[PDB]
C-alpha cells in the first residue's frame, strides 16, 4: 500500500570488513579516474562553492594529486581567468631593466661602478629591444651615450614565448616574451610535487562548473578556450530534462570535452545521465553538511546506497562515478569508493583551509572560515541582481549559511585523509583504488555499532589531526 | 504470540525518491481537494484550536488558498459570528453624514463654503431618507432650512443590499442598505489575492468544529445558516460509535453538507468514517506536537504508516484523506502528501503567527505565542462550566499548554512552505499534487539517514526561514 | 553461529492501535484478577520495597482498590504486625473514663455540674468492670461514695469483641473489649471508599513479601497467622531451582494459600513457576527504573516480549501474570496488560507519595523522598549483620540507591494513572481488563515514532499531572 | 548491488536469557583457558598498552588468577627484565651482617652487650664467607681479634641458590646464595593468593607482547629466556601476511611456545592465524574505547559479532577466542563470553588502577591517571627515534590519548567485576566458564531496550562500584 523500496543507508550504517592483505598503507596506489578519460592522482576533487574553491585551491589541490572545479558566482571572463591562472601556474624571475633613451650615467647610478650580469632593454611599453651587459659597458667613457648605441641589439638576444621549455635551452638564460615581442620575465636553467595532477603537456588539471540554466553557452566556450580540463554541469537536480538537455547540447558541441553531470541519487538517473552524454555521473541528493533539502522538500537518498544504486549501472558503461557530500571523516571515504564511487567531491573538509576563499574570523576567540550551501540566501542573493533590480516572490533557500573551524594548509589536510585511506586498504587488502571499489565488502551495524566505532568511554585530552 | 501488526512509520523513517521531471518549482501545481467537492488551491488547512484559528487566521488562511476551522470553545452565536465573519469579508467606504432635521448652517460648518460631493441623509436611527449635495446647496441662502426640503429625495438615490455588486454598477457611487433601509456605507467604482479559495459566488470559503457529544445540533444549524462551507466533527476517537452516530446524524439532516469526520489511524476507521457518510476522512492519533496521548494511553499509529492505510481505502471511494498532526517542516507536507493525503491540517506551524489568537509574550527578551492542545486542563477548563459549579474526579489531560516562537505573518509562512512543496514536486517530477499523492516513491531510512538529511557538522550564523 | 533468538520489545517500541469503540473512558471496568481467585478493583499492585510499600501504603492502595506487598526488610514480627495493622484497619471512639475507686466528687469535678452521658469504669490496668452514667449520679448527694457502689455493673453494659458489628447492635452504643474483658474503646451507629480491595469478610486486602532464601518457615507461618491475603516469594531469579524449591514447599504447607512466585522473563520460566504451584507468575527481570542487573550481569529480557512470553504459557493455565518494573507513565500499564499481563507491580510510580515510607527532602530547593534497590547496598546492608559482625568479599549490587521527586498523595496518582488506562480503553474498545488483555492489537514503531508520540516541538509551560 | 552480509551485532544490541539453574553465585566456577595449555582462574587478561601493563599490574592481576602482557615499548632488556621480575615474584628477609675483616669490638659495638642471632660474614663485594653468633662472640675477650679468626666457617652454613625451597629445610634459616657464593637474603620457615594464576612450579605467569614488524627475533629470544609464560604477537591487522609469516617463523622456531596472534575480527582471519600455528585467536577491530580506527578508515566488524565468527572456526580446533577491546562493564564480559570467548581482554578497565603505570594527576580537584591508545601520537612517538633523527610524511593515528578516573587498586576492581561474572552464571544456569560460553542463548534488543536495561527515570545519589 505505502509506496516503499528498501532501506536506504549511509556512511554510519556501515562497516568494511578486513580481509587477507599483502599491502601495506605506504604501498597502497591512490590513483583512479575522474572521467572516463581523466586520471587522479588521489580520489579527492573539491566542491564548486564560492566558500571553496578558487584559484587559490584548485592549484593547492592538483598540486597534490587532485582536482579543483571553479565556482560560478562570478562573470565569465571572471571564471575563465581562475581557469588560465590554474593552467600556466608555474612555481621565472623578473630583472631589473632599462630604456633606450636612458644613458650610461643612469645606468652606472644603479650599477655602482661594481660588475653586472646585464640589463634588459624595454620600450615606453613594453617592448623589449635589446641587452646592455657589464661587458657592452666596462669600458665605456662618455657617460651621456643612450642605452640604445651601445646596447646588444634585439636579435642577439635569447628568448621564448610563454608557456618543458628546457628543451630549447639546449643557452642557460632566455628572455619571455608575447606576441608583441613584448617582456614577461627570465627563466634560469633550474621536482617538489610529485603527485600532481596534470594534463599531457604538465600543465596542472583544473574543472570549473557551469550549472543547467538555459544560456550557458558563452560561459562554457570561455571556460573550453580557457584550456578548462573538465566541464562539471552542477544541478541541484540532474534527473531534470532542463539538465539532460543541457548535457546532450554541450556533449554536441565538444564531442572530446570531459563532462561531469549530476547531481542524482537513484540507478534511473544515472542511467539518464550517461545517455545524456557525460563522462562521468556525480551522486548526491541531500548529503551535504550545510543542506537542507531534505527537510524543506522530503526528498533524498542515503549517500551509501545513492553511490551503489548509480553505480550499478554506471559501471556497466564503464563510466566512474563521484561520491558528493556528506563525507566527514576519512573513513567515509572508504566507504564512499567501496560502495562504487572513483572518487569523492569534497566541501566542508576542505573549507577552512588556508587556500579555501574568504578571511580568517575570530568567534569567541578561535579561528573560523565562512562556509555555506550554493543554494543558501546569501550564496543565491549574487544572484544576477544587485538588488536594485530584484523586489511576495522570495527564494526558498535549501542551504544554509555557516562557519567552519580553521584547518591551516590544504596539504596538510589530504595527508591526513589520505592516510586514512591508505590504511583502511592495507586492512581490507585493496592494492589499488579498483580493488576496493569492486572488492571490498561491508557490513550493516546498529546505532550501537556506529558507537562503538567512535572513541567511547574516556576523556579525550588532545585534538588528533583525522579526528 | 504477542499480537504485532508490522512496522508503522512516522515522517522521519522515509524520504521520496527524486525521479525524471519536465517539473519546475514555480510551475508545480498546487491545487487539491478538501472534500469531495471543495477544491483548495494549496493543501493546507488550519487545525481547529483556540491558539490557532479564529476569524482573523481563517480569513488571512483563505486569501492565500486554503481553509480555516473556527474552533468550537467559544458559544454558538459566537461561533456563527466568527464564521459569518469571513463569509462577508470584502477587503466598502463609510461616509460622513447628516440628519433631515439639521440646518443649512450645520452643512455649511462642514463644508467650510468650498465645493463639495454630498452627505447622505439619516434618520434617529438609522434609516436613509435622501441625499444633499454641493449643488443642492450651492445657491440656497436661507441657513434655516432643515436639509429635509432641500435635499434629493429617497427615490433618486442609487442603491444596493449587502453582500459582484459591480454589475448592478452599469452609475459609479453606490449606497448600501440593508433590509430596513438603514445606511450601511458606500462603494465607488474599483485583484490583490488571486490565490484565493472562494465559493461558487466569489466569497472565502470558511469550515467550523462542532466535536462529537450529542447536543450539537444547534450548533451545527446555526454554522450551516451562518454560511459555513464545510463542517468538521472533530474527535480523539474518530472510530468510537458516538462519533459514527454523530456524522450519520448529521449527513441525514444536511445531505449536501461537506464534511470532515476523524480522527482515525486504521483502514477500518477510515471505511468506517466513509460508510457513516463524510466527505473526508481526517487522520491522526497522537502525532501533534502538543499531544501526550501516545503516553498517557499507550495508544496511536505513526502518521505515514496511519495515512497510507487510510487512504488505502478511502482511495476506492473517491474520498480524500486530510493527514493531520505531527507536520513539523515543509519536507513533512510532501511526505504526507506522497503517502496519500490531499492536505494536512497544521497547528503548530500557524501557531504563533501575527494572525491566530493571543497577544505576543515576552519570556527571556523573546517573541512568543500561547500554543495548547484543545485536550489541555487549561483549553478543557473553558468546559461548560464557571468552576462556580464544577467541583475524586478531576481532568486527565491529553495535551500540554505551551509557548511557541513569533512567527509573524502567515502569508511569509505559507510562502516558506509552499516553497519547500514545490520544490519537492520538481525533484520528484509530480505536475500535480495528484501526482506526488499517487506516483512519488519512498525510501525507509534509519536514524543515521535522518542525521545526514539534517544539517549537521557545521555552525549555523544566520537562521533560514524554512528551517 | 551466535545463539541468539527473535528481537525482544519493551515499552517504547510498541503502540497500541485505536479500533471500533462502544467504550466511554468513565463506563470502562478495571476489575482485573491478582491470582487465581484474588481479585482487584485496579490493575495495579505496589513493589514490595523498604522505600515503597509500608502499612501505610497498603492501607491507601487497598482503599483504591489495588494491593500493597510489606517488604521483608524488617522482623518477623515487624511484618506480621504491619499486615495485622492492615488487615484491622477501620476508619471507633475512644471516651474519657474512670475508677471504682474513684469518688462521686472525682466525677463531679469532671463533668462541672452540668448533665452527662457517662463515664465507663475501668480497674488498675484495664479491665472493664461497668459503668456511671449522667443518670446514675444527678440525684448521689454523698460526694465521697465509691464510682462502684452507684455504678451500673458489668452486666448491664452492651459489648462488642475487636473485629460489620452493626448488625449486633439491632442499642445504638456498644462498648469494644478483648479476651480479659478489657476495654478498647466504643462505636456508636455510624461508603467514603467505595472501590476498596476487600476479602469476604469485608477486610482490605495486603499482601506480604518473604523472599527465596532457606529458613522462610518462620516468617510465612506468622505472615499467614497475622491473615496476610496473599503471599509473595520474590527472587531475582524465579527460574532458580531455589526458588522453586521453596515455592513447592510452601504451596504443600498451604494449600489454600495465594501465593505470588517470579520472577521470571520466558515461558519456561513461567511453566516451571506453575508447575512449582503458584496462583500468579511475575515477570521482570532487568526493567527496573533502579535496576543495574542487566548491565552489570548482562541478562535481561525486554519487558513487553518478557510478558508475552510469560502469559503465553500462563494463559493456558489460567494462570495471572504480573508485570514487575519498568513502568513510567500510564501508557505503560496499557501495554503491559495489552502483552498479556493482568496487573502491573509499581515502584518508582508510588514511591515519593506521601504514604510511601520515609521523610521528604529537600535539595536544591524542591522535595524528593529516597527510592532505592532492595539489592542496593544500603538495601542489603540491613542484611542480617549489624557490621559489626560482617568484616575481599563485598558484596556486588544489582540496584542503586537514589531520590525520587515528592508526587504528594497516592489516591491523586493513582486516578491519574488510571484516567489514561480508562481513555485508552476508550481508544481501544475494550469494555474490560480481560478484552484489553486479550484481544488489543499492537504496531511496532522506530524510535523516530517514538519521538512523535512524545511531546515535540514546544515549549512545556506547565506540568501536567500525567506526563 | 551493494556488497553487504547480515547486520553485525556489538554488546548494546544483545542481552543474555535466564534460564533453569541450580547455580549460585558464589559457587559459580571462574577457570577457564587462555590457550590450549595455559589455565586461568579468572576470565581476564590485560592489555600489552604503556599505560595499562608493566610488571606492577601483571603481577597484581595473576595473583588474583588472571595474565597481563608486558608491553613492547621498552627496550629488549627492559622488557625481558619486566618479565623476569614477574617470574620470580615471591612476596625473603635481608639481615644486618659485617666484614672478616671488622673486629670483635665492631661487634659490640652493633649489638650492645645483650644477646644476638648472629650476623653473615661477607666479603669486599659481596660474597658469603661465613657466620658470627651470640655464641661465637659471648666469651671472646680479645675485642682486637678479625670476625674471621672467630667465625663459623663457609661450610657449617646451610644455603639455597635464588628461585617450594621448603622442602630442602627439613633446619630452619637458610641463607640464600647466588652462582659466585654471593649473599641475596635468608627465609625462615614461614596463603594469602589461592586464586593466584601459576605455572607447573609455582610461578605467576606472564605474558609479553611484541608485534609483528621485521626484526623481531632477539626480543622473542630475550623474553622466552626470561621465562614468559605466553608470547602474544599483537598487531592492529592479523589477517596481514606480514603478521601470519611472523607467527609461523615464531611456532617453526619455539614449537612448545604459546603463542596469542590477531587481532583478526572474521572466520577467515580467525582460520588463517589457526593455520599460522597460535595458541589462541585474539578479536578485535576496531571496538577499543581509544580506538579511531573505525572512523580514520571505515574499517571494524562489532565485537559480539566479530567474537562469534572467529569462535566458529576457533571451536573446531579446539583453539580459545580471546575478546579485546570494548568491554565497559561486567555485564560486556558476559556477553563476550556467551558469545564464544574464552576470556578477554581489558584496557580502560585495568587503567587508571593503583597498579597501572603513570601517576595519578589532579583535574579540577578530581583523580586521574593517562591512558592512550598504543597507536596514538604520543604511544607511537617513543617510536624508535629521538626525534633528533625523525624529521610531508606525519603519522596518521588510529588512537587518542586521555585521562581516565582513578580506579583505586586491581584487587578490588576483579572483584568487583567477577562479582557481575557470578551473578550472571547464576542466572543462566551455568555451572563453568564453558557452560555459558558454549550454551547461554541472546536475544536482540532496540535502542529503547538498551534504555531500559540502564538505570533510568531517578537521581542516582550514590556511585555503585559496578556501575
Ligand atoms: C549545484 O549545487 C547543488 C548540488 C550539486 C546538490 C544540491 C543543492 O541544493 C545544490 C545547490 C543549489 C543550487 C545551486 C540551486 C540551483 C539549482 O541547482 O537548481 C542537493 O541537494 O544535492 C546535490
Ligand atoms: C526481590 O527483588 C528483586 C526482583 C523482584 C528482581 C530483580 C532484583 O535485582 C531484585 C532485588 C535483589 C535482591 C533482593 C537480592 C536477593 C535475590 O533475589 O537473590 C531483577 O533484576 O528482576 C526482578
Ligand atoms: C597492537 O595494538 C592494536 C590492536 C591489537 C588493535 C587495533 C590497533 O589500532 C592497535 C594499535 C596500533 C598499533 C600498535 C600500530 C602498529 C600496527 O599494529 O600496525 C585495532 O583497531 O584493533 C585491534
Ligand atoms: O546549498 C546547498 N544545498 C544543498 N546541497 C548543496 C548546497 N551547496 C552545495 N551543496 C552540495 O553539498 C556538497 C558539499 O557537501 P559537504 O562536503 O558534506 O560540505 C556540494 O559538493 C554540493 O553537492
Ligand atoms: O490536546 C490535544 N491532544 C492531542 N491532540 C491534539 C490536542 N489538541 C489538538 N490535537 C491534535 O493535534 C493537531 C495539531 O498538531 P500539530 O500541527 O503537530 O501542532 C490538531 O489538529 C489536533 O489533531
Ligand atoms: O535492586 C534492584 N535491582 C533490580 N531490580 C529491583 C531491585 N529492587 C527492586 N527491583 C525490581 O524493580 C521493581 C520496581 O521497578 P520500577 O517500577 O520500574 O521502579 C521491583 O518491583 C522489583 O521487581
Ligand atoms: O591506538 C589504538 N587504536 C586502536 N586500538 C587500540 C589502540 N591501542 C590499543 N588498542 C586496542 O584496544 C584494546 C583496549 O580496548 P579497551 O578495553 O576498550 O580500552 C587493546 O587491547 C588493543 O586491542
Ligand atoms: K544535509
Ligand atoms: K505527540
Ligand atoms: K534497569
Ligand atoms: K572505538
Amino acid at each position: 500500500m505505502l509506496r516503499i523500496a528498501k532501506e536506504a543507508l549511509t556512511f554510519d550504517d556501515v562497516l568494511l570488513v578486513p580481509a587477507h592483505s599483502t599491502v601495506l598503507p605506504n604501498t597502497a596506489d591512490l590513483r583512479t579516474r575522474l572521467t572516463k578519460n581523466i586520471a587522479l592522482n588521489i580520489p579527492m576533487v573539491s566542491a564548486s562553492m564560492d566558500t571553496v574553491t578558487e584559484a587559490r585551491l584548485a592549484i593547492a589541490l592538483a598540486q597534490e594529486g587532485g582536482i579543483g572545479f571553479i565556482h560560478k558566482n562570478m562573470s565569465i571572463e571572471q571564471q575563465a581567468a581562475q581557469v588560465h591562472q590554474v593552467k600556466i601556474f608555474e612555481a621565472v624571475t623578473h630583472p631589473v631593466t632599462v630604456r633606450p633613451e636612458q644613458t650610461i650615467a643612469d645606468v652606472m647610478e644603479l650599477t655602482h661602478y661594481h660588475g653586472f650580469a646585464g640589463f634588459p632593454v624595454v620600450t615606453e611599453n613594453n617592448e623589449l629591444v635589446g641587452i646592455i651587459t657589464g661587458r657592452d659597458v666596462r669600458f665605456v667613457t662618455d657617460l651621456t651615450k643612450s642605452v640604445a648605441a651601445v646596447m646588444t641589439p634585439k636579435e642577439r638576444l635569447a628568448t621564448v614565448k610563454e608557456g618543458e621549455v628546457q628543451e630549447k635551452m639546449h643557452v642557460e638564460k632566455i628572455l619571455v616574451v608575447n606576441d608583441e615581442f613584448q617582456l614577461k620575465g627570465m627563466i634560469t636553467a633550474k621536482e617538489s610535487k610529485p603527485n600532481a595532477c596534470k594534463d599531457e603537456q604538465g600543465r596542472l588539471r583544473v574543472g570549473a562548473a557551469v550549472g543547467a540554466a538555459p544560456g550557458n553557452e558563452e560561459r562554457v566556450k570561455a571556460l573550453v578556450e580557457a584550456g578548462v580540463d573538465v566541464l562539471l554541469i552542477d544541478s541541484s537536480h540532474g534527473h531534470s530534462e532542463g539538465v539532460l538537455q543541457r548535457i546532450r547540447e554541450t556533449r554536441a558541441a565538444y564531442p572530446h570535452l570531459e563532462i561531469i553531470g549530476g547531481n542524482v541519487a537513484t540507478a534511473e538517473g544515472a542511467r539518464a545521465l550517461i545517455e545524456a552524454g557525460v563522462s562521468a555521473v556525480k551522486v548526491g541528493i541531500g548529503p551535504g553538511s550545510i543542506c537542507t533539502t531534505r527537510i524543506v522538500t522530503g526528498v533524498g537518498v542515503p549517500q551509501i546506497t545513492a553511490i551503489a544504486d548509480a553505480a550499478g549501472v554506471a559501471n556497466e558503461y564503464g563510466i566512474p562515478v563521484i561520491a558528493d557530500g556528506g563525507i566527514r571523516f576519512s573513513g567515509d571515504i572508504s566507504k564512499a569508493i567501496a560502495a562504487g564511487a572513483s572518487c569523492v567531491m569534497v566541501g566542508s573538509m576542505f573549507a577552512g583551509t588556508e587556500e579555501a576563499p574568504g578571511e580568517v574570523i575570530l568567534y569567541q576567540g578561535r579561528s573560523y572560515k565562512a562556509y555555506r550551501g550554493m543554494g543558501s540566501l546569501g550564496a543565491m542573493s549574487k544572484g544576477s541582481s544587485d538588488r536594485y533590480f530584484q523586489t511576495a516572490d522570495k527564494l526558498v533557500p535549501e542551504g544554509i549559511e555557516g562557519r567552519i573551524a580553521y584547518k591551516g594548509h590544504l596539504k596538510e589536510i589530504i595527508h591526513q585523509q589520505m592516510g586514512g585511506l591508505r590504511s583502511c586498504m592495507g586492512l581490507t587488502g585493496s592494492a589499488t583504488v579498483e580493488d576496493l571499489r569492486t572488492k571490498a565488502q561491508f557490513v550493516r551495524i546498529s546505532g550501537a555499532g556506529m558507537k562503538e566505532s567512535h572513541v567511547h568511554d574516556v576523556q579525550i585530552t588532545k585534538e588528533a589531526p583525522n579526528y
